[PDB]
């Protein structure tokens, strides 16, 4: 897979060049990675890069015990109804 980096002075998850990035706020004493907005640009599409940046910040926050809520509209319309194994991520209060 592609390399993602965690930048967390830009509150987001990037490629290396920086082109393509999923972005967050955290809530609630940090205990909540609200996935605000994932950015791949035109010619950066067909690498898979949006699923595999939601990979690196739903793997941060299994990793950290920190809920998700899933903003932007990759995330909720595409990347979680693909990938249902990460839905108990989600915070139960969204759905
Ligand atoms: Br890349
Ligand atoms: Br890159
Ligand atoms: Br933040
Ligand atoms: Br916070
Ligand atoms: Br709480
Ligand atoms: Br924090
Ligand atoms: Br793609
Ligand atoms: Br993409
Ligand atoms: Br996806
Ligand atoms: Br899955
Ligand atoms: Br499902």
């Amino acid at each position: 897979p592609p390399k993602i980096v965690w930048n967390e002075g830009k509150r987001r998850f990037e490629t290396e060049d920086h082109e393509a990035f999923i972005e967050y706020k955290m809530r609630n004493n940090g205990k909540v990675m609200d996935l605000v907005h994932t950015y791949v640009p035109s010619f950066k599409r067909g690498l898979g890069l949006a699923s595999h940046l939601c990979v690196a910040a739903f793997e941060h926050a299994s990793s950290h015990s920190i809920s998700i809520i899933p903003s932007c509209s990759y995330v909720s319309d595409t990347f979680l109804p693909r990938n249902p194994s990460w839905k108990p991520l989600i915070h139960s209060e969204v759905f």
